[PDB]
């Protein structure tokens, strides 16, 4: 009787299914969540008279209709477009050239390239109907305005490592976008995979390529699968011949099958219509002060820094640079971003082991953190790499039958050194990963582990005749602040001929790992390594409480009152009695 | 007239059948329990005006069909993709290598490919309809709920080993994850199983064999079983003798017949749609003080801290080290993970035999537990390999006719011995396990069994002229806290050439042994392994009341009323007077 | 008005007939009996809006649908896939190797193996539509809850051996398990028996064999009787002169007869929907404090291992070791399980006799049994081989015209003999079973028998010229609890070349036989042997009144109150007032 079923008894149409608003993912391309609130208490029609859309959006009636007559020939994979989400892939963002390479579309296109050393052709029906946007006047969510509180409060207590925490599992829910602006309609495509060799000998005739394989997709969709066909005359004899996968997706309207007439899948697409195209602004440009208006100033632009760092690590990681060249060696086929690291010359080096030790700085009583965190060598110059101090509760329990219970702290400060006649090198593998050596979390034969830095096995020999076939040369770790010095004989990557692998991300900073392989390097393809990057705290730090909230610069002053009823503006009468009682 | 059939009778929609928030086992695909609570209140629908959703849900409209012409060949069995479960099977994790290798799907493929010496091809067709997913704010169950606050009430009056098999029984009845969201959709697929001998020498035309099995596929599914075929031109007469088996499943909409249009199957799938993808969360991730308000906050961190290591046990076993190349020998086909353990030489090993001696420290009195607890040597250096503790409990009757009946307890530890001229080696069996020496629960002739570890025996015999038929050698035992010796002549493995095999689970310990037979390798695949891993306790621990819960490190205190109300937040004049009755 | 019909009157909906929740026989594969509670008092439907479920049921829909091209070749009867019951046969238990060896559908493939020297090959279209499932939280039956507090009240009476006997009236009328989980579908199979020296020559071909075994079963389907096949071709003109068995079972849907399209057989599935496969757990699982919250804590930790002696006695009978190679010599054709007594040389015996004697302790006056217990030899060492105590009940009439009549019992203890120039064999034959070597209930000519254990006969014959034809070898004796000492010249097993037979179960322990015939082996398949295994007993124990149970561990004491009401926890000031009068 309220909301959408209101308006759908009295005027007994659709609701149009394609609305902004919502939160994208630009890594991988899905939507996730609903930033802005939509209501339907207007009733209001697209003015066709066909639809129902909410109150604050305006459709614009587009009614175009392409067709395309040659398939568009796209070679490398490096520069990629998307034919449902390119315009908000290519936004001018320092990681642009991230932006969609985790997703469904690009993984398989990349794959089908590397494994057939093969190029790509797409031809395409587009037919777009309705452009759909917001207006700039627009409230958010009754659930994403409660979640910007709760980063408030936790910054207004002085609980940092908990507002980190709680801005990350804002972005896994949220997003890295909104999409402000999208595009009904209703495509349908045909991707083909020729091999490369078929296009250098016919670069005079690319345009009887192509010309031949966008006939080919107007007789696989008039004629039943029969061969009625009309292409077979020249050259539709070795481009059936040179192709080496081929599929017809349809995105909109009724489903594809073939031998359909493109009359009859024009006449479905009413009803049936999705977003074929969407633009957007990212997450943190929509916390200010205008859309939360019951919080002070300067805290609304401490909640939206908080958020920007978490977006910005979820583009840090996830970034895998390397040789991108396939015709060269050294090819990294998990690399995304290039490096110029391909064709360079390696070095061997020779490493003398690796060593850890343990502090115990607090907790000395019941819990014995100070053996399992630390290593020492099974056998240069040591390099510290890192300082990472691991916390861990217990749980006393005073009796006295009447109890209680008590939970303290146990800290232990551990570093982990490695040395720049030797160990051999055998593979990691982790809480995360695997060692690709054996395709397992095991050491290859021979190999003894010792552990590095607290969760992950360092695959070492020390042997010359029987462990020879499993060793691979090493190049160096380092970390989010130390480059290692065996580039530039400092800088943060690998030395040439060698390939970096993460590896044990510790609260906000990564170290790495420089190896020749070759082995390391082929498989699958990673997935996204998605937020929170950090185990959740164990609230040991006490809340401080926060009354008054002022800056110098313009005399603002904001005093939250009694039984926390909210943030009203400082008289200056009333903060002069109040900062006698505080100071 | 509430829940579903308020909404059902005002607006003759059904309801959509494929809802995220529900427990998920991800070594077995397969769903269990209801973790989240889903209420019809509202009386939403889908936008489109066609289905009935729960009121914490939104769906996103995708309206994709793909329909691909080639099939794609996966060599080997250890990257497995699901076709259902891949986007939740590929997680990062530690155990990214066991998820899912406990299926109906991958048995059947792991068994067709080692038995016929075969390679696999599948062709599909997909159609996506709609993503649906859960919002962020999100109340739990009512039988999930009541679960959770069981575990604390244990750990609250210090009853570990009964909060320890309370959340093992957690995992059996919800799973190890939770899937927050779906895909629903229709596919139909198509499997062959080539000999691995026709693709070896179409290296160049791999594009002509998987150009004839997406050509054959749709010959099946358009052309009614009789032969109008249009394939059978020159490689479809190798291809049909070169298979090895075939099937063709449906996934969703309408039960699929040979002969039948793909518009006919197309026009079927409403109404009728299933989850053809899911993603989710680890089910510890769920437990946290913002989705359990009522109890303390390091209590519910303490909660989370059981269910995570309960899982983690659930990976840790249902795992087997081994080889796993199929053309090398020492080929171990009960392993799912890889071991570095191929091509590694043997030696052969002398034991002298294994002795069991038993304590009796408590229960002298009515119940001799130490004479089935021991065993001696039949005929060096022996090794302690376990020191485990066996409770009974017995009943007295005191009559007086009234009477009354006590329940004491008795322990007796017990030791198990083996000798690092000897004696023979002929299998082992247990209350889990058989011989596969007999494929039986006996030893062979001559052979006489021996109690080991009070649940299995140990196959054995002293002679040189007649138990030389099924005499294997031994390799060494190990636990999961001591390995053995033989290995670096330290690690928890079998040395070269040998492989491991699980015996005796003993509460959240298993130990191990390793034999080279061959015939303890083949037969079919292990089941998994299903929680709880330890039997009820017997109930010895006396309830330790605990009223006040506190941390010292932010000065919040939890104090619990009378009548067993709830946990209210300490108020600092309260505890106070609290604590003065207490200490 | 209420149940089902208030239901199925306003939905107007069909009840969904696949339920788990019943009890369920797994040596049998049958089920019986219903050990958790179904209430239909919510109007639940399943999600399609189709069929109409109990309230603590959830079903998952599946819409599967499998179709197989090729038949599968298993070879073997030891290891039994049941295509019904294939989940829960293969269970982690210590008589995995039992489970299911006793229903109709194994019993009639042993007999089709062994008769013919064949192998067995089937095909299958297997259609799986939901998966339905119990709540944990669940209540038990009416009927069965009833059934434990009769347990309950016996062994709290000092009434052992009638609470033994009420727990083996529990394992006949609700099996061994309980199904947790069903799958709703309907399946279509083919199941042929061929020629193994058919499988030998084409062992290259055997991919040849099994796809016309799945393209005959199409022309079955598809084509009416009169001969339209397009199979006959080269090799379908022996794979029909090869094979020796051939049937077509339906187990879901409408009826099938030769010629009928697969379309119409699977458009009848809906409404006509069976359980194709199945899970569950142990009956002792479901019995615990949480499941019977009326009864003491201990109390049903006695009850639970009550059943659990009763359900593996159920598995300890029926379990017949011998040999199983059948190509070999001495292969006995009632043996279920392998021993390891293949390719065993025998050793001929010589028995001096059996004989008996009685003591008839107590009831000298008016009944005398030590008459027809005693057995003389008819003609070394003699063993005692049992000591069993025979009670049988009289009855006076005290006259006075009034009467009274008094109830007494009369004990007499036996003891049972035979001595390790000699007397023949002839065979046995007891009040269960018959003698082989006359198939009759009779020694043969010129034999005499001779009570032996109070019930069977003992066919022995002093000649050396005429009962020569009838005489078959000898093994020994021996019992549950002393082995024979002519093995390992101890175990409990016959020597090499011997097979054992069951004889004369006398309160849960059987004693066995050896002997080589030969003629003892054959014939039919024997039946599963059902409990109860014990004659009820005759109410001689006085009943001991207990009023308070206690555990000593953790202070917790039930106090039965008057009037039979009810067990209440005991306060400390109560028990403090009733263990004076007591104690
Ligand atoms: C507010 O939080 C910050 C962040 O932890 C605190 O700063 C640290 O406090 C510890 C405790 O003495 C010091 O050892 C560190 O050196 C501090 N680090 C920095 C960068 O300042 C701060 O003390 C907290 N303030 C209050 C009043 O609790
Ligand atoms: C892949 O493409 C090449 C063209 O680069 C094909 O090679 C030609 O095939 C035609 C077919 O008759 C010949 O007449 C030409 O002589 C070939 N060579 C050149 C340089 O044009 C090749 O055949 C294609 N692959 C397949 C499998 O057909
Ligand atoms: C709380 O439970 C723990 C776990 O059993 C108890 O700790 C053990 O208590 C026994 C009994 O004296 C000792 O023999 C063990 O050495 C203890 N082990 C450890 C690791 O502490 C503890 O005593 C219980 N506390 C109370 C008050 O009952
Ligand atoms: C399995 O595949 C092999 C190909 O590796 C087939 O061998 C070829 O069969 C064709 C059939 O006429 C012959 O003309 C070729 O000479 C064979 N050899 C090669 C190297 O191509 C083999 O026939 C297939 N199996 C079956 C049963 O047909
Ligand atoms: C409770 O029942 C048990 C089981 O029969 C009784 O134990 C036996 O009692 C007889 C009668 O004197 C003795 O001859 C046996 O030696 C006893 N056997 C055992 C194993 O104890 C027991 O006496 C009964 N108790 C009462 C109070 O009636
Ligand atoms: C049972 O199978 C055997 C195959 O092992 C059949 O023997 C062959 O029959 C064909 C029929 O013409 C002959 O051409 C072959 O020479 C036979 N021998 C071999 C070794 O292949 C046998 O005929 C089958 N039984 C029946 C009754 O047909």
């Amino acid at each position: 009787e309220v909301g959408v079923q209101k308006c759908k008894n009295a005027l007994k149409l659709p609701v149009l299914e394609v609305l902004p608003g919502g939160g994208w993912d630009n890594l991988r391309n899905v939507d996730m969540g609903r930033v802005m609130e939509l209501t339907y208490s207007n009733c209001r029609t697209t003015e066709d008279g066909q639809y129902i859309i909410p109150d604050e959006i305006f459709t614009i009636p587009q009614k175009q209709s392409n067709l395309e007559m040659n398939s568009e020939i796209l070679e490398s994979w490096a520069n990629y477009q998307s034919s449902t989400s390119y315009s908000i892939n290519t936004e001018l963002s320092l990681f642009s050239k991230v932006n969609g390479k985790f997703s469904t579309e690009f993984q398989r296109m990349k794959t089908l390239q590397v494994k057939d050393q093969a190029i790509t052709t797409r031809v395409q029906v587009r037919n777009l109907v309705y452009t759909v946007k917001i207006n700039p006047t627009l409230e958010l969510s009754s659930g994403f305005r409660k979640e910007l509180l709760d980063i408030s409060d936790r910054l207004e207590n002085n609980q940092t490592r908990m507002a980190t925490y709680l801005a990350e599992l804002l972005v896994l829910n949220y997003g890295t976008h909104v999409t402000t602006s999208v595009d009904a309609g209703a495509a349908l495509i045909q991707e083909d995979h020729l091999r490369a060799s078929f296009l250098q000998d016919s670069q005079s005739s690319r345009s009887a390529v192509t010309a031949s394989a966008g006939l080919a997709f107007q007789n696989t969709v008039n004629f039943k699968f029969e061969e009625n066909y009309t292409s077979q005359n020249v050259l539709t004899k070795s481009y059936l011949s040179n192709r080496t996968n081929s599929r017809v997706q349809s995105i909109g309207g009724v489903p594809f099958y073939p031998g359909i007439t493109l009359q009859a899948w024009q006449q479905g697409i009413t009803n049936h219509l999705v977003a074929i195209d969407r633009s957007g602004l990212p997450l943190h440009f929509f916390i200010n002060p205008n859309m939360l208006p019951d919080l002070p100033g300067p805290l609304v632009k401490k909640v939206s820094k908080t958020v920007e760092t978490a977006v910005k690590r979820y583009y840090t990681f996830n970034t895998y640079p390397g040789c991108t060249d396939l015709n060269s060696p050294n090819f990294n086929f998990q690399a995304n971003t290039d490096d110029g690291s391909c064709e360079g010359k390696m070095t061997n080096f020779s490493f003398g082991g690796v060593y850890q030790e343990c502090t115990q700085l607090s907790g000395n009583r019941d819990v014995l953190l100070c053996q399992k965190l630390e290593q020492k060598n099974p056998l240069y110059s040591p390099v510290h790499l890192l300082s990472q101090i691991h916390e861990e509760g217990y749980n006393h329990l005073e009796c006295h039958t009447v109890c209680e219970d008590v939970f303290q702290v146990a800290k232990a400060e551990f570093r982990a050194f490695w040395c720049v006649s030797g160990l051999l090198f055998g593979g990691l593998f982790s809480s995360k990963s695997i060692n690709p050596m054996t395709n397992a979390q095991s050491c290859p034969a021979g190999y003894f582990p010792l552990r590095l830095f607290e969760n992950l096995k360092v695959c070492v020999s020390q042997d010359y005749e029987l462990g020879s076939r499993f060793a691979v040369p090493f190049g160096g770790f380092f970390s989010c602040t130390v480059g290692n010095p065996l580039v530039d004989p400092s800088l943060k990557k690998c030395p040439g001929g060698f390939s970096q692998h993460p590896a044990l991300i510790s609260d906000g900073c990564q170290v790495s790992y420089c190896v020749k392989s070759g082995l390391f390097t082929g498989g699958s393809l990673p997935p996204a390594r998605l937020p929170p990057f950090t185990r959740p705290p164990l609230m040991s730090q006490a809340a401080t409480n926060t009354v008054i909230v002022t800056n110098s610069e313009n005399a603002r002053s904001w005093i939250k009152d009694s039984q926390t009823h909210q943030w009203r503006l400082g008289e200056p009468i009333e903060l002069r009695r109040a900062m006698n009682v505080i100071h």
